């Protein structure tokens, strides 16, 4: 079986797992959305209950079943719990990661063609702030190909159709060269390349005075605290959403990454590490540039507004309007696409992993054709995503949302009940540079639980292309099915 060849590309490779477009892009809307500064308290509070005990958890799943030359859930699933349902369940850690890399790698290839466009100066030039974003808003509706009408149809330009070619060549040219040649080198060189872009966004943000703000009157809007929303279960929700995604918990990609840690190397540490890497990049880089910056433009007056908008129109729209009104603003607008591109692609290869794992370990496919055939299926389904709107949110919905909450649910069950408590803090604990607290034992074993059970629980009592996206992903789910029973005959 394949291995990471140093300690340092697997914690960057991992840190590139989890440090993606949701630190820069999603990130900072949650919180503004869900009480700006006082949103920290219930996200603090779910990367510690949950964050931090799922992650060692799927670390240690995933080391497990790579020493028994399995590095996806179906098969580890089954080696815990010698049952057939445990396959089945396991289909979803290759359901999820496979449905959200079909959105995932489109929206990576706008980073890409918005940082193209705005390496070589093509974007539009513009007084008044309808007035300067309607150029932009206009810019990115014909690279996706907004209808005019009140159809809801997606009709991408020729531009953006191949630069998602590109996108999904460039994925493969990593992928294709396996874990350490590939995946481990690109981060290390991309996870540098990527603090550097942010550290040196986040100065520039800083620097920012405009008529109508400063960088520290932008801070001061998206850090502002609002105690009184933490009454609202919609913000625990959102936090406890936020975490998961962030740190590509439920996605399945963490277990496939750590099925090629040797079975005696550490993941406490570098689980430990990966995990604080992106808690640094998501609340310290991410926060600080794009709405600060929103902020410092436009005045806390619009502030509001564009926060409600969107991160797609906050990093799409928002942003490359600012950009077009300072000096080089161009290229920092490259920078800032450049940053979304080496996030998103780092995220994407890792979630595209877990097919090509299956494909090698239960079909026994080479490299070449296990990559090949994964990059044919996202890129083919990915063209439902190109041309029919509100597919996105379904498939985010349904997989990068509510899935990965059950699923995390699940193989917490399934490790930490089923397999056995203590022979799962002993698996975890085996090898670690530093050991768990035992703490720790009692929040995984009681509090994370009961805490994702009340919050399904909690959760369920609070058009037509959508069925199409529906009947689409269940027919996945359908095929990875078959794909399962055909690697048990
Ligand atoms: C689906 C995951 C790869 C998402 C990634 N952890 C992010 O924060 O963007
Ligand atoms: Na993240
Ligand atoms: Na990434």
């Amino acid at each position: 079986r394949e291995h990471w060849a140093t300690r340092l590309g697997l914690i960057l490779a991992m840190a590139g797992n989890a440090v993606g477009l949701g630190n820069f892009l999603r990130f900072p809307v949650q919180a503004a959305e869900n009480g700006g500064g006082a949103f920290m308290i219930p996200y603090i509070i779910a990367f510690l209950l949950v964050g931090i005990p799922l992650m060692w958890i799927e670390w240690a799943m995933g080391r497990y079943g790579g020493a028994q030359g399995h590095g996806t859930t179906p098969a580890i699933f089954y080696l815990l719990w010698r049952n057939r349902f445990a396959k089945i369940l396991g289909v979803f850690g290759l359901w999820i990661p496979l449905v959200v890399a079909i959105y995932y790698v489109y929206i990576e290839s706008w980073t890409l063609g918005f940082a193209i466009k705005f390496l070589v100066g093509l974007v539009p030039e513009p007084t008044d702030p309808d007035s300067i974003l309607r150029p932009f808003k206009e810019f990115l509706y014909s690279y996706i190909g907004v209808p005019k009408g009140d159809e809801p149809i997606l009709k991408p330009s020729l531009f953006a159709y191949i630069v998602f070619l590109i996108t999904m060549f460039i994925n493969v040219s990593i992928l294709i060269r396996g874990i350490s040649k590939g995946i481990e080198r690109f981060a290390k060189i991309a996870m540098p390349t990527l603090f550097i872009l942010a550290v040196f966004l986040v100065i520039r943000v800083f620097l920012l005075e405009t008529p109508n703000g400063t960088a520290a009157d932008g801070l001061n809007f998206l850090w502002t605290p609002d105690f009184e929303k933490l009454k609202d279960p919609g913000v625990w929700i959102a936090a406890v959403g936020q975490i998961f995604f962030t740190l590509s918990l439920g996605f399945g990609a963490i277990i496939t990454y750590a099925s090629y840690v040797r079975k005696d190397q550490d993941i406490v540490l570098s689980g430990l590490t990966a995990a604080t890497l992106n808690e640094k990049a998501e609340v310290i880089l991410g926060g600080s540039i794009s709405i600060p910056a929103a902020v410092a433009f436009f005045g806390v007056a619009n502030a509001v507004a564009i926060a409600k908008a969107g991160a797609f129109n906050l990093g799409f729209i928002t942003l490359p309007a600012i950009f077009s009104q300072t000096a080089g603003g161009t290229f920092l607008g490259f920078l800032w696409f450049f940053l979304l591109f080496f996030a998103g692609l780092t995220s994407s290869i890792a979630i595209m992993q877990p097919m090509i794992a299956f494909l090698e370990d239960e079909l026994k496919l080479s490299r070449k054709h296990a990559v090949l055939w994964t990059a044919a299926i996202v890129f083919f389904s990915a063209h439902l995503v190109m041309f029919l709107n509100k597919s996105l949110d379904e498939m985010d919905f349904w997989a990068g949302t509510i899935g990965v909450v059950f699923f995390g649910l699940t193989e917490l069950i399934i490790f930490f009940w089923i397999f056995g408590a203590d022979k799962a803090w002993e698996e975890i604990n085996r090898g670690g540079i530093i050991k768990v607290p035992r703490i720790y034992y009692y929040v995984m074993r009681y509090i994370t639980p009961a805490f994702l059970a009340v919050l399904l629980v909690v959760w369920a009592r609070e058009h037509w292309t959508v069925w199409i996206t529906r009947f689409y992903i269940i027919g996945l789910f359908l095929f990875l099915t078959f794909l399962v029973f055909l690697a048990e005959r």
